């Protein structure tokens, strides 16, 4: 679940308790929005995206998907001239990239 | 979309294009790749996530949550008491901190 998804959970729930019947109820949906609510902590919202400093590290982690959008880029143009099979090898290229990312940061 | 997302869509175009019919195939999951990979870019991968200082403003918006859980705590130990209506009152004063992080992050 994303920052969202914990937001719908947590309004979801508070009308459940406002129509609620018993304890149970109320307990369950109580429960169910602390769960979310930790959830949604760990999030970062999309006003305050771009209004930290990045480490060192994140730069190099964002530098990646500007090294894989130029080789999309590259993919593109031909895809566009209609050279589907270069367009294609262009593709497989990407690789070299997604992997390298990955052994850093995944 | 999240970065898990992202990547998803990003393994499932390029396998698209690998098994691909026509230029215009091609050129549609290029496109998407090209978005996703840019969206995954403003995110925070978990191996970095304890590893980034907060902003001010950041942990002001994490701290908002610790408000909120105490206060589903609060609410909760009524539930469990089984005093229904208490439980309900005490899920409305939720709304002040719900509404309060809005005003200042959403
Ligand atoms: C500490 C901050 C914070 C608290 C507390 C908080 N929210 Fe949010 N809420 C947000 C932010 C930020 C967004 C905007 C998220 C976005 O743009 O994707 C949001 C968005 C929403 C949305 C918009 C729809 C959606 O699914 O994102 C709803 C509804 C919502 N919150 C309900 C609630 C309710 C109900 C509570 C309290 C029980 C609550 N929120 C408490 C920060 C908070
Ligand atoms: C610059 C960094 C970076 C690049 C480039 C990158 N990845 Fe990833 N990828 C990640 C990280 C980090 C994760 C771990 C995601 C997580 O745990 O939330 C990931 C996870 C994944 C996963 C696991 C499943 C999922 O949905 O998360 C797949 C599959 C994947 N990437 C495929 C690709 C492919 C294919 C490419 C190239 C077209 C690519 N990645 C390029 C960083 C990158
Ligand atoms: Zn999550
Ligand atoms: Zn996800
Ligand atoms: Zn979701
Ligand atoms: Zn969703
Ligand atoms: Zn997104
Ligand atoms: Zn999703
Ligand atoms: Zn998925």
């Amino acid at each position: 679940a994303d920052l969202e998804d914990n937001m719908e959970t947590l309004n979801d729930n508070l009308k459940v308790i406002e129509k609620a019947d018993n304890a149970a109820q109320v307990k369950d949906a109580l429960t169910k929005m602390r769960a979310a609510a930790l959830d949604a902590q760990k999030a970062t919202p999309p006003k305050l995206e771009d209004k930290s400093p990045d480490s060192p590290e994140m730069k190099d982690f964002r530098h990646g998907f500007d090294i894989l959008v130029g080789q999309i880029d590259d993919a593109l143009k031909l895809a566009n001239e209609g050279k589907v099979k270069e367009a294609q090898a262009a593709a497989e290229q990407l690789k070299t990239t997604c992997n390298a990312c990955h052994q850093k940061y995944r």
